[PDB]
């Protein structure tokens, strides 16, 4: 088996075991410069050659065992990169292995890191980095065989100007000044459990910590530091109930990285310090699910990970499902239900947007010629979730599948599974129950287009309130605006607020007067909870109020969590009034945006 997504040498040849890093961050030139020491170990005998993965990596040299070995690079094959074919000197055998040292240098334009003047961080006196290798970008910041399906410690040691701090998807093991007597510190990084690349991240500028648990540090820069430690409190606590839920943390620390404003994600689940947007900080914790939903990652991805990324599904259908536990047992079954019902309507929104029919929609893809980035959407998340929710019911209920969930992560643990591991490992554990398992119509959860064969049962305690309501709104006509008024909200919570906008924007556009009316009785441009504030725009917009245009225009801009800016800008750009200014505010916004997501947005408004 083979990962499409790559251009080196597959497990089935070699694998890499070990990663020492050394390197310098360079913040003139915009580049990190160092050696890679990976080492391999052979899966077949006279192995006399491996191909790493690479992105515009400039290869300085390629040492092995003191000297200097030939290599070659191919042919770049768009968004993959090129391929790099090292040459052994002495042939390998079977699981005999060896040490390679590549000095490279990170191109400018690394589509895995973006860097920030210091005008573009908090602090305006000092610059910033961050690295987002996840999907397949982490070829772009060092050679590698850039997929899923290998699995490697990894120590390092990087120099810094000292007045800045460098974090690691590791434990931190110290700082000491660079050995070439520059103004720099060299802090140093160490990984003891097996991890796919992507999970390797790095993070420079001039961060701050605060410590809100045990092995909790919340790292921000000093004007954020505050209002995260108090986002983020109960992240202890749900790190409790994931330990009962999946088994034993291993990691050691937990410490989250809350980054600028231009993180693509709202999560990432950098091993040992998780990093999420500052879009989170709504100041009443209302956001702290995707803390659940990263936390839940140490068990379903990290330490289970998927084999290629057709089987993306693995990882956050899973996650998503002990997110939802997670909240679950914290706030209660009805509002675990209530969260499952609002995923399903998300899934209801991707499937309508991409087209029933669309290769997107199904659970497992095929990412052959298919740009990971392009295909990313909440299909994986909540269809994912759909069909472990469904066989929960089918199966017997949370307790009986929670037992499966926590097996499921024993047996794989430190291993990259396929979607047949999974399944064929679910029947092995429901052995008692195969019968109900073929009730269950795997061809079309697993593989057909569009919305799943079959809805789960949701409780509506917590819903009923928002279809009311929405439900009010979008048959709403003259005579009913005067009776809308702001105890309409009154008992609403801030996540059923959301959900009612959710609703409501399923059916836009509303009619311009009867959104302004909105705007009069509830006040939501008020509102600056990052979820509740996206759909109140969107919802604004599409129903034509020009008045919308610049706040819309700004959300989009100072902020570049992806969820938001593209469904945004694409909005805008429907908008014949606001169609020009979006395409101008794209256009001079890209030089400053994150890679990544500069180039989504240019596809989603089809400039250049
Ligand atoms: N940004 C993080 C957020 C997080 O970790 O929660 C992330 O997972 N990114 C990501 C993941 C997979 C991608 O490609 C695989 C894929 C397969 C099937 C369908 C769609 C995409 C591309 C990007
Ligand atoms: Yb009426
Ligand atoms: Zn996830």
């Amino acid at each position: 088996i083979v990962d499409t997504c790559s251009l080196a040498s597959p497990a089935s040849v070699c694998r890499t075991k070990h990663l020492h890093l050394r390197c310098s961050v360079d913040f003139t030139r915009r580049t990190l410069t160092g050696t890679a020491a990976l080492t391999v170990q052979s899966q077949e005998d006279n192995l006399r050659s491996l191909v790493l993965d690479t992105k515009d990596l400039t290869i300085e040299k390629v040492v092995i065992n003191g000297q200097e070995v030939k290599y070659a690079l191919g042919e770049r094959q768009s968004y993959k990169g090129s391929p790099m074919e090292i040459s052994l000197p002495i042939a390998l055998s079977k699981n005999q292995e060896i040490v390679i040292e590549i000095s490279f240098e990170t191109s400018p334009k690394s589509s895995a890191l973006q860097w920030l003047t210091p005008e573009q961080t908090s602090g305006k006196e000092h610059p910033y980095l961050f690295s987002q290798c996840q999907a397949i970008h982490c070829r772009a910041i060092l050679p590698c065989q850039d997929t899923p399906s290998v699995k490697l410690t990894y120590t390092a040691e990087v120099s810094v100007p000292k007045e800045l701090v460098a974090l690691m998807s590791a434990i931190r093991d110290g700082e000491t000044p660079d050995p070439e007597d520059p103004s720099r510190k060299i802090y140093k990084f160490i990984q003891k459990v097996p991890i796919p690349c992507y999970l390797i991240a790095l993070v420079v500028g001039a961060l701050e910590s605060r410590q809100i648990g045990p092995r909790t540090l919340v790292w921000s820069e000093k004007e954020q530091v505050e209002k995260s430690a108090y986002e983020f409190s109960e992240t202890e606590s749900m790190l409790k109930i994931a330990e009962d839920l999946g088994g034993p943390y291993v990691w050691g620390q937990y410490d989250l990285l809350v980054l600028p404003p231009s993180f693509p994600y709202g999560g990432m689940e950098n091993p040992c310090l998780t990093f999420v947007t500052p879009t989170l900080l709504a100041g009443d914790k209302s956001l702290s699910n995707v803390i659940a939903h990263e936390i839940s990652h140490s068990w379903t991805g990290n330490l289970v990970t998927n084999k290629t990324w057709d089987h993306f599904w693995l990882n956050e259908g899973h996650t998503v499902y002990l997110e939802r536990h997670i909240c679950g047992r914290l706030f209660g079954e009805k509002f675990r239900h209530f969260n499952a019902l609002g995923g399903w309507g998300e899934l209801q929104n991707s499937v309508k947007t991409f087209g029933e029919t669309h290769p997107f929609t199904k659970l497992v893809v095929d990412l052959t010629d298919i740009d990971p980035d392009v295909a990313y959407s909440s299909v994986p998340y909540e269809k994912g979730f759909a069909l472990l929710f469904y066989l929960e019911q089918l199966l017997g209920g949370p307790e009986i599948f929670l037992g499966f969930l926590k097996a499921y992560v024993e047996k794989f643990s430190y291993k990259s599974i396929t979607t047949d591991d999974w399944k064929d490992f679910l029947y092995s554990y429901f052995k008692d129950k195969v019968d109900v398992l073929n009730q269950v119509d795997w061809n079309a959860w697993l593989y057909s287009p569009g919305l799943p064969p079959i809805k789960p049962n949701y409780d509506m305690t917590l819903t009923n309130a928002c279809i009311a309501l929405s439900q009010r709104w979008i048959t709403a006509k003259e005579d009913d605006l005067n009776s809308f008024n702001a105890t309409d909200l009154k008992d609403l919570s801030s996540h059923q607020l959301n959900e009612f906008l959710a609703q409501t924007l399923q059916r836009a556009p509303l009619p311009l007067g009867h959104i302004k009316r909105m705007q009069e009785v509830y006040n939501f441009n008020a509102i600056n909870n990052s979820e509740i504030r996206f759909r109140w725009l969107r919802l604004c917009i599409q129903s034509k109020w020009e008045d919308a245009i610049p706040l819309a225009l700004k959300m989009a801009t100072e902020q570049g969590r992806m969820k938001f800016t593209r469904p945004l800008f694409k909005d805008l750009a429907a908008f014949d009034k606001s169609h020009d200014q979006a395409v101008r505010t794209y256009q001079e916004h890209k030089a400053s945006m994150h890679p990544v997501t500069a180039m989504l947005v240019g596809k989603d408004l089809k400039v250049d």
